[PDB]
């Protein structure tokens, strides 16, 4: 259980909006999550999510999110993003964030009257995945591999972020990565842990694109998806 917190994302302002009372809640399950990260398609869920609790699809803009940048960032900025793992849904695993650099795509998620359709979903999914923002593209960031991979699995990558051992890494899985206290950031079930990196933008400009966070669980069979509306400029 958790969801993209800076940027705010559309997961985020749909809970401060009144919305979404569970914004950990928004899960793509049941899924083969590990060890193979980008083997399940994202049916409804999509790039941004779907929260089966309160039933809402993030994927399409409403008066509440969507409409336009939370943020403005500099091409080839290296900004700061972290997510919101829940106390009592810590699964471990790995996560990263993607922006998808066909804006064809991208704009099918930015119009309140069109909800993308499940192929949309997953071909904005596919172009997410080619615009993956690795890891190792940040100066002086160290890039692990992770604790419940073994070398050369699908698994074993450091362009995604992990999770701490599931054994503990002092500090143990995802909360161990900040070892922040709880209700750093909001969470609804058990309270909030930090989960904080860094990601270098592209090069290129826009007025309104999407992040997209993907967190393939390791504990469970399950992957969690939120985006966040930004500029590069
Ligand atoms: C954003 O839109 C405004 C108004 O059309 C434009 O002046 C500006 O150049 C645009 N910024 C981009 C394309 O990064
Ligand atoms: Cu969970
Ligand atoms: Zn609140
Ligand atoms: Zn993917
Ligand atoms: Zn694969
Ligand atoms: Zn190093």
């Amino acid at each position: 259980h958790g969801y993209m917190y800076i940027p705010s994302s559309r997961t985020r302002l749909g809970h401060e909006a009144g919305i979404d009372s569970c914004p950990e809640c928004a899960i793509l399950e049941p899924v083969s999550s590990w060890p193979d990260l980008d083997a399940a398609p994202v049916g409804r869920s999509g790039p941004c999510g779907y929260n089966a609790r309160d039933s809402i699809d993030y994927n399409q803009p409403t008066t509440n999110w969507g409409s336009d940048a939370v943020q403005s960032y500099s091409p080839g900025e290296e900004i700061e993003v972290q997510w919101c793992v829940d106390h009592n849904g810590d699964h471990g695993g790995m996560f990263t964030y993607r922006i998808c650099q066909d804006q064809s795509i991208v704009d099918k998620f930015l119009d309140p009257s069109y909800l993308p359709t499940n192929d949309e979903k997953q071909a904005a999914e596919d172009c997410f995945d080619a615009g993956l923002l690795p890891c190792t593209d940040v100066s002086g960031q160290e890039c692990g591999y992770s604790a419940d991979c073994t070398e050369g699995e699908a698994c074993w990558r450091n362009d995604w972020f992990t999770c701490n051992g599931f054994e503990a890494s002092d500090r143990p899985k995802c909360q161990g990565v900040d070892n922040a206290e709880l209700n750093s950031c909001y969470t609804s079930i058990a309270g909030g842990y930090t989960v904080t990196k860094k990601v270098k933008l592209p090069e290129y400009t826009s007025n309104h694109t999407l992040i997209s966070f993907k967190w393939n669980s390791f504990q469970t069979g399950q992957i969690y998806l939120s985006c966040a509306d930004i500029a590069i400029q």
